[PDB]
């Protein structure tokens, strides 16, 4: 009977931006995939078609390119600017969500204006403003890692549906998808992203894994213990199975050398490693 | 300082299952992409690498195929069975999240056992168990729609970043991604899905649009009003932009006929339509 | 040593076009992804950087939309026009390749101007011009089909690496990708596309398959036998394996009901079925 | 009336192999996606369903793994071993096409058995045997490059559909996709791959481009002049358009700094650069 408009947001998603810094002959490249969405009072827009409060998504796109013209130090900075502009620029706009993907480029032979893309990982950033409160989550995705040894899995329960054999030597392969929430905007965004990345990789490589979960925990622990500006870090790590091929039918053995890299299905292990006493479920995670 | 383990879950993702029904010569097909993840006490598995609590993801995969053997009336029914099995079968497992994509097949000229894949839409379902509670959210995705007219957009604010021209006749195209949460598990799942799908299309096509937000609202309102077992319905609708090409430079006009369908960027209108006073904060929306 | 500029072609690829026909209240939609490349004397363009001969890819893009304004009866007739224009309007352009994908849309409850996409198959067409010569290849792709029975595979050689067991009852699933070359341009393009599709689907469904090879041969046989204007039909059919899951370790049998649809690897069976005597290697298959 | 079986081939596509070298503590990783297809006399398999000649695609897959056990020095060497084994092992198999994608891994902090995937490019190899002849084409793809200046495009034709503005300074970005054919199987496959990669990158960056066509020519020329074992190199380069946004409506100028990276459409520039006197159109290019 009584229908009501609940949570809502809207804007321009995936605005591809490339900003070249060419004040000197040594060109700089900044590449982002930006998404802007606003939150506020849009009751009439949905219920009556009254667009008085609707700052056009096209306009939000236009603002991204306009602000880019002034350049930005980091991705978070750029997002911070867009957020303040929209929330303060309009009364009915109480907040919103601004995200971006940062694509890495390397110079070709240290060239002044020639680069090639580094597709090994994608950096992300999300900004969420709610009234007077702000929150930034930085992250990394698409970084694939693998250990040829130094990994085992055994001691798990065995029901009538269990056929997996225990092991003390296997391959551990996953894609690093991690996201950490800063407990303050005053952060050296580039330095911390670099550090977090290094910590994750090191923990993955040096930890003798008894389970992907254990490895993930150690990766998460290293970050929290190292950075006071981070309250928590979430990770979604798939266990990309590399099955040891059975060659015995052909009278050949396989000493952990020949594997079949299966696509699907795959284990999916996820968890949140936080600083004891930090907020439990921040809104930024709701998206 | 003190690193703690927060929310966490694990299982086997994307188990592709095809169940054929052939007790009679008239074969039936059920094609699913199943995901199983468990929640409970996995404290030791993460901090000590003690897997006594770790029901193998491989075992979960096996349980899916074993259960499929007995058949299932609906996708939601199949998931409820998997959920009940793991929560009740292990004391440290107090809940989980079981999801699936259902793919549709049509008979080739009414043949008894030959079919063709209907890729126009993908059906979804996600079951979340929290102790005694079992929440189910069904959905639809990949259903692309378009109105060649009967859509306008005007009356929006115009700041210094606004260039968009108002219009009373444009194309409105989007990908229908809708998801709805049932307030009860006693639902005729297949019939409700078919009904919701029809209400969504009808509303999109018959609503004279003043904005994508108004269309979406009318789409959601229709569903909430028709089905009492539905508390809320969320939609994420991209505004797939079809730009009327400027042919004047070629000496021709363009009476809303020739369009350029842009990939990115795109508007992204999202909202939750619901029964007044319902729990628009359910955890299942956290994933 | 000496370097020689060999085969070459250039143009604008993937120009997304949507043509709405709204003369009556009942609108019609034509959706295409068009690619236009030119061939001719571009020696100086590559070797010297002289663009005198380079009809801009941008210009080619504009021509596609300008021509769209006048409407077109079929996708093939649109390409024919595009090709004649470029070869005839420039002395240095001696030919080229014009391709297009055609996406289908269905009305939402027989509505005058509201539709939903039918993604179950994508229609294709390729036109190649070489001086006075002109050839057209029409095709279909992305059409997934599956037989739950009426498929066998036995009698193959058992070499020292063969573990596959003979079977007289299995699932046969594939993606139908078929392309046929017309011996003349005077064809009811739409009627023939409808027919071929119907013949392929029928041949796939009704043929008691002893091998994907046999099935594919019959599919192409029906096409050549039914249409005199077609000289040959090429098919590329993956054998999308659906493995009958072994449930015996769980104390269950599996009467051809529970399957695991694997992603990779997959059998890839391909072949050309042609009219006796027709050409062996038309340049149009060279791309 | 009379239908005949023309060209044909079949086998197992996309066999994911990971070969770990660990006879020492310093592990090595070889990661490939292998496709195996046979050519010969399969007339009966297609026409009558007689599989006596059909070496199962499943067997071909098994062979890939059995062979991997022994190890291989290079992707091309491994392909040659497969090609030779099948053609010689069966009388009715007179040739085939073996293809492979090689994915690269980097040690994590020079660790012995922990790596991270380098996704900035994918290496390719195609071996085609025809009787006593065996041709090998190696390649690179997925390598994205960009010049922020040092590129222009002017002097092109202008007709009624020409609107592109001439420029003396623009962004030149593309996806480097290249394939070169060897004139002999006696090559240091890995050294040449690296050499060619560097030459393409160097020619792209340093050449002051007057058109993508010219840049590509210089890239091909450098490779041919440098390596005697290469008869020709083919390149397929899209012109990834980065449009200089019009910021004047916002009260700003845009001195070649803020760009919009469009997805589609895109220019597609392709050409073959070969050693003078070399073969015109080798069959391997037809696949
Ligand atoms: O690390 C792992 N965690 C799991 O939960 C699991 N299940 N199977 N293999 C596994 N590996
Ligand atoms: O339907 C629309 N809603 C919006 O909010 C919008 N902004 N630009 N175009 C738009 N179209
Ligand atoms: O480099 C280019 N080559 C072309 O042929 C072209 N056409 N438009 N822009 C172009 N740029
Ligand atoms: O129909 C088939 N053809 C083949 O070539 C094959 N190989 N394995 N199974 C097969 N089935």
């Amino acid at each position: 009977t009584k229908v009501v408009l609940g949570q809502n947001q809207y804007g321009k998603a995936e605005v591809r931006l490339v900003k070249v810094t060419r004040n000197t002959a040594r060109h700089e490249i900044q590449d982002l995939n930006v998404t802007s969405q606003l939150r506020g009072d849009f009751e009439a827009a949905h219920t009556a078609g009254d667009n008085a409060h609707v700052v056009a998504t096209d306009t939000q796109k236009n603002t991204v390119y306009a602000f880019a013209r002034d350049g930005f130090a980091t991705t978070e900075e750029f997002l911070l600017r867009l957020g303040k502009h929209f929330t303060e620029g309009f009364d009915w706009v109480t907040g919103g969500r601004w995200a971006a993907q940062q694509f890495f480029w390397d110079r070709i032979n240290d060239h002044d204006h020639a680069f090639s893309r580094n597709k090994s990982e994608v950096r992300t950033a999300v900004l969420e403003i709610s009234g007077s409160e702000q929150a930034i989550v930085a992250g990394i995705e698409g970084l694939t890692v693998l250990k040829s040894t130094g990994s085992e899995f055994h001691g798990f329960p065995r029901d009538k549906y269990t056929t997996l054999q225990e092991t003390t030597d296997r391959i551990l392969a996953t894609d690093v998808s991690a996201r950490w929430r800063y407990n303050t905007v005053e952060v050296d965004f580039d330095a911390v992203y670099a550090s977090v990345r290094g910590l994750l990789l090191k923990a993955f490589a040096e930890t003798h894994s008894l389970a992907l979960q254990q490895t993930m925990y150690e990766m998460g622990r290293a970050v929290i213990e190292t950075h006071p500006e981070i309250d928590e870090i979430k990770m979604s790590l798939p266990n990309k199975h590399h099955f040891l091929v059975d060659l015995q039918p052909f009278g050949q053995d396989n000493p952990n050398e020949v594997f079949y890299a299966a696509d699907r299905p795959y284990g999916l292990i996820e968890a949140t490693i936080q600083r004891e006493g930090s907020r439990a479920d921040h809104p930024i995670w709701s998206n």
